[PDB]
DNA sequence: TGAAGGG
């Protein structure tokens, strides 16, 4: 029988799909099975990615001269699945280190619990894993085309050529745009991320509820992703929460339909 | 197929 990727008609996954998988994998699976519970207009997928590419093309020189940017797109094939996400903030420190900052806002002025910090440390660790591959030439246009099925010489929609030529862009095909994105990622002296920072903010008080500086370890991050991707590719069954974390079920939308918590 | 969201 088919895989969860094919069952849910998915061609890629969001970075936070793997994060919530660290919360509960069964709950993530139910959200993709039962999906009803949880400035430029485009609608062809070739146009959507072209906007993402144009954003990258401006964000790279902005980062390298101004020293900081926001909402940087990231993508890359991880263990046979294209992962797609957005980094909150990238900036250079005073000592010249490239630091990724993740901003989490909480409703109540309350510390996060280790279950949530585990999920968020994994999320920012995934941003570093994908970003490092991008600027080191491990992310290629062929892998992007393989997973999304973009058509490279379908001409770009007038909405995006208009906005392209506005910021000086005599680009015509989508392949032109892709070739330029990977040149600029790999040859503009972009370093790998050195520091990972999660800040928890109660935004009505503007009070800092804690700062996590994530210790990155490539082998552990790859091991966990390999385990999590094994579900989506279809090689193992999804696991629910451990018995010590059964309190997660008290607030789960899918608590009545699930069969893990019972037995 | 905006991604993230927040426990
Ligand atoms: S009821 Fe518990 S084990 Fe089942 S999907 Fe929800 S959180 Fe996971
Ligand atoms: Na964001
Ligand atoms: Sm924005
Ligand atoms: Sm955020």
């Amino acid at each position: 029988i088919l895989s969860p990727m094919e069952r849910f008609h998915l061609k890629y996954l969001y970075v936070t799909d793997l994060a919530t998988q660290n919360w509960c994998e069964l709950q993530t699976a139910y959200g993709k099975e039962l999906p009803g519970f949880l400035t430029v207009p485009v609608t062809t997928k070739e146009d959507a990615w072209a906007i993402k590419f144009l954003n990258i093309l401006l964000l790279i020189p902005t980062l390298q001269s101004e020293g900081h940017i926001r909402e940087f797109p990231v993508f890359g094939e991880v263990e046979g699945v294209l992962l797609v996400g957005v980094i909150d903030e990238l900036h250079y420190t005073a000592k010249g280190e490239l630091e990724l900052a993740e901003l989490k806002t909480r409703r109540r002025p309350m510390l996060p619990l280790e279950a949530q910090k585990k999920k968020d440390c994994f999320q920012v660790s995934l941003y570093k894993y994908i970003f490092d591959a991008m600027v080191q030439g491990k992310v290629t246009p062929a892998s992007l085309i393989h997973h999304t099925k973009l058509c490279l010489e379908k001409p770009l929609g007038p909405s995006v050529l208009r906005h392209a030529q506005q910021g000086g862009f005599s680009v015509k095909s989508l392949g032109d745009l892709m070739e330029l994105v990977f040149l600029s990622l790999t040859l503009s002296d972009l370093p790998v991320i050195d520091i990972l920072k999660i800040e928890y903010i109660h935004q009505e008080t503007a009070t800092v509820l804690g700062t996590e500086i994530v210790a990155f370890k490539e082998k552990e991050v790859r091991a966990k992703v390999q385990h999590y991707m094994a579900y989506w590719m279809g090689h193992r069954e999804p696991q629910g929460v451990d018995v010590e974390e059964a309190w997660k079920c008290r607030t789960c939308t899918y608590a009545d339909i699930c069969e893990w918590r019972k037995g």
